[PDB]
């Protein structure tokens, strides 16, 4: 019988399409921009060991979905499959698009975003602010934190080489899985064609605003080299364990502090090389940026020579 028939057209791919009858649903992962993000345990996901559950974050589309949200959900799924794996983004596994409402499988990162990872593993003491988590984790080492930095630009590097610009990197934008890799997240979803609200927070409290080149705020120009200012901003996220950019700077101020040449201070715990980084991704002219290669060339120096002890 025709009920719960889509009326629209949605897209069988033999290769991705996954019976929803080997998926067991499981623990809420939040509300993302279509619909609920599920955990969920995927039955035989990989062809070659049917018996075997592997776990998912299974992507929903709201009831009250607008065409232009379903339109959204199939576009970033089939730009997820041109742009193909990578180990430092979040990867497509597999899609329901029948018998049932749409659910587009990716891998799932069990300790979430990187802000909230880095916040809870804050160290008491001087040089972060509190931890506001009450179940607080180990502290990560100084090497393991130039790591995070190096995972994020390989994965930026993987995404540009393939013409994918994110547009809005920032901590909140990478997951972090049980082994402790970090994973970029929404780098699949297209630009919207409407003008944005620079003054309306995230369902998450943040101002995308605060990682936006210049150009970017100044003339909506967004390039792999705006791409890199923002990495600049993730790094100071990274080094104050999550911080909020421009401490006590109204966001309508922050264009105008920015063209005069304002640039966030160094984070306490911070090496003079990496604020160096910081500031290169930060050059107001956006050919004078490093590219993402280079980071990752520098950053796997870095790594090599920063302690874990
Ligand atoms: C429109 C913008 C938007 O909503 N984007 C968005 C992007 C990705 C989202 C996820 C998500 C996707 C893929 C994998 C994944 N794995 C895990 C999680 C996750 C969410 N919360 N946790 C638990 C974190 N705690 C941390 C403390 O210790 C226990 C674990 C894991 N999310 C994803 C989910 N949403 C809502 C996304 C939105």
């Amino acid at each position: 019988g025709p009920a719960g028939v889509s009326e629209y057209e949605l897209p069988e791919d033999p290769r991705w399409e996954l019976p929803r009858d080997r998926l067991v649903l499981g623990k809420p992962l939040g509300e993302g921009c279509f619909g609920q993000v599920v955990l969920a345990e995927a039955i035989g996901l990989d062809k070659d060991k049917p018996n075997r559950v592997t776990k998912v974050a299974v992507k929903m589309l709201k009831s009250d979905a607008t065409e232009k949200d379903l339109s959204d959900l199939i576009s970033e799924m089939e730009m997820m499959k041109m742009i193909g794996k990578h180990k430092n983004i979040i990867n497509l596994l597999g899609a329901c698009t029948q018998d049932g409402p749409l659910y587009v499988i990716v891998e799932y990162a069990s300790k979430g975003n990187l802000r909230e990872y880095l916040q809870a593993r804050r160290p008491p003491g001087l040089e972060y602010s509190y931890n506001p988590s009450h179940n607080p984790e180990e502290q990560l080492s100084s090497k393991d934190l130039v790591s995070c930095a190096y995972q994020v630009a390989r994965g930026m590097e993987y995404l540009a080489s393939k013409k994918c610009i994110h547009r809005d990197l920032a901590a909140r934008n990478v997951l972090v899985t049980e082994d402790n890799v970090m994973k970029i997240a929404d780098f699949g979803l297209a630009r919207d064609i409407h003008h944005i609200d620079y003054y309306k927070k995230t369902t998450n409290g943040r101002l995308p605003v605060k990682w936006m080149a210049p150009e970017a705020l100044f003339d909506r120009i967004y390039t792999h080299q705006s791409d890199v200012w923002s990495f600049g901003v993730l790094l100071w996220e990274i080094f104050t364990l999550g911080g909020s950019p421009y401490p006590g700077v109204p966001v309508e101020e922050l264009f105008k502090l920015l063209k005069e040449g304002h640039r966030m201070d160094k984070p306490s715990n911070c090496t003079n090389e990496l604020y160096m980084m910081m500031r290169d991704c930060w050059h107001a002219v956006p050919s004078q940026r490093p590219t993402f290669k280079q980071l990752v060339e520098d950053l796997d120096r870095i790594v090599a020579l920063t302690s874990n002890q």
